[PDB]
């Protein structure tokens, strides 16, 4: 009783569609429709970084692609850590295009836990990190532009369990992620409990993630609960990196039981 | 054990993210290594509108080049179109390559002009499976780039590779700018003082392609190289599909042409 589905994919910072490889190879060989987007200045969308100031420009190619969705097609939509604010947008706006919304060690803010909240506590789990860096593009008066994820703070913090040859390719193809203000994000992220609430939605921790403590993944848990909460063991941050196979399996189950 | 500096060149479409596999077993193996974006290939800023100049296009690598101090040397592989940026790099500083290595790479000489052996592999490129064109300069005017579709990435490029390598490949491939032969044959001009004068080795990896390796032994004979050697089971991303076989090929050329 194949039922064929649609999932859409979306990345975490400094990343793209690319991250989502070998997710995106095991969808199409079972026959489901996939499609991984690149955000603003990620992967290989064409602007860079300073050029998209406005998080609504880094959002563009979600809104985008869900503004386009044929009529009466539902998808899994799946968000990676940064790229939960994404989803969460799209659920406010399109809640009655998605199936099911995925959060993947995502950050997931809701009613009673805004996004400048997660971002806040994302950000300090992030700069600072290692080799990690800023820019200052518009003069030491303003703030950082611009944040910069290093080679040592990628093996340790976010790859340490991924194959090495995936630490090789994230080296090859991270980008630098603007550094959004707090007001700009909170006028652009809002959600309600009748649209963004009213999506299915489900949690998945991977349990070694280095890149974003327990604490914080169960503090959004417990104060905006999902529908369900499934775990992958000894993933690290990048689940379709180092966990693949156990992710696909996860996201088929996942869509199965929200279809 | 002598460490090596290893410096690779992608082909059409393609960027650093391409030799991942290599840069992965070149790392752990103690090696530095460096894979260098083109330009519009892989994350490199510019779009291909931006650099209809060949010389745009080899910045990324004439820019490496010439910031390596003259006693460090490289040991410099180009694949496929990669093979004209690694020319145009022994001609400007080939006291500063130990050795070129061309993987299946386009490899114009004297006797084979730079311009003849980019139509030639333009051939099977232009007008195949689902490949396009864009006319960004109008429609009375040369197409302007190409793009590599999804079907021909699947049937004549990763047909021998993992599937999710072409899933990587198909999220990653970049359009190219049509150069000019006007341009190309400018700009690569090869002497037999410094080109003639690298250390070069050939590497034949094809499968499943008579007229492709027809191509390829053309140009070994009209531009005889320092040694060939071959990879079988490959399709044309040999860093994909015989990575193991690519890097202890790689590191054989190097540690005999050190
Ligand atoms: C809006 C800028 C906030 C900083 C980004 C911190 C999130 C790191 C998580 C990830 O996406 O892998
Ligand atoms: C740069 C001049 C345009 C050449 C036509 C396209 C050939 C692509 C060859 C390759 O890498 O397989």
């Amino acid at each position: 009783p194949f039922v064929k589905k649609h999932f859409v994919l979306v990345h975490a910072a400094f990343h793209g569609a690319w991250c989502w490889y070998k997710i995106v190879a095991l969808m199409r060989s079972s026959g489901h429709n996939v499609t991984a987007l690149d955000l603003g200045a990620s992967g290989i969308n064409p602007k860079q970084a300073l050029q998209i100031p406005n998080f609504s420009d880094y959002l563009s190619p979600l809104m985008e692609f869900m503004a386009s969705l044929p009529a009466n097609e539902k998808i899994i939509l799946v968000g990676h850590a940064l790229g939960g604010l994404a989803i969460s947008k799209a659920m406010e706006t399109f809640p009655e295009k998605i199936s099911v919304a995925v959060f993947l060690s995502g950050l997931m803010p809701g009613p009673n836990i805004d996004a400048t909240t997660v971002c806040t506590k994302a950000g300090s789990a992030v700069l600072g990190q290692l080799d990690n860096c800023v820019t200052y593009e518009n003069g030491p008066t303003n703030p950082p532009t611009t944040l910069i994820a290093g080679p040592k703070f990628l093996a340790t913090n976010v790859y340490h369990l991924s194959p090495i040859e995936d630490l090789a390719l994230a080296t090859a193809l991270v980008r630098p992620l603007y550094l959004y203000l707090a007001e700009d994000i909170s006028k652009e992220v809002v959600l309600s409990s009748k649209r963004y609430g009213s999506v299915k939605r489900v949690f998945i921790v991977a349990t070694e993630n280095d890149a974003l403590k327990k604490e914080f993944l169960k503090l959004m848990i417990e104060k905006n609960p999902p529908d369900e909460v499934k775990e992958i063991e000894g993933s690290d941050h990048v689940t379709m990196m180092s966990k693949p196979q156990q992710l696909f399996t996860t996201l088929l189950s996942i869509a199965n039981k929200y279809k």
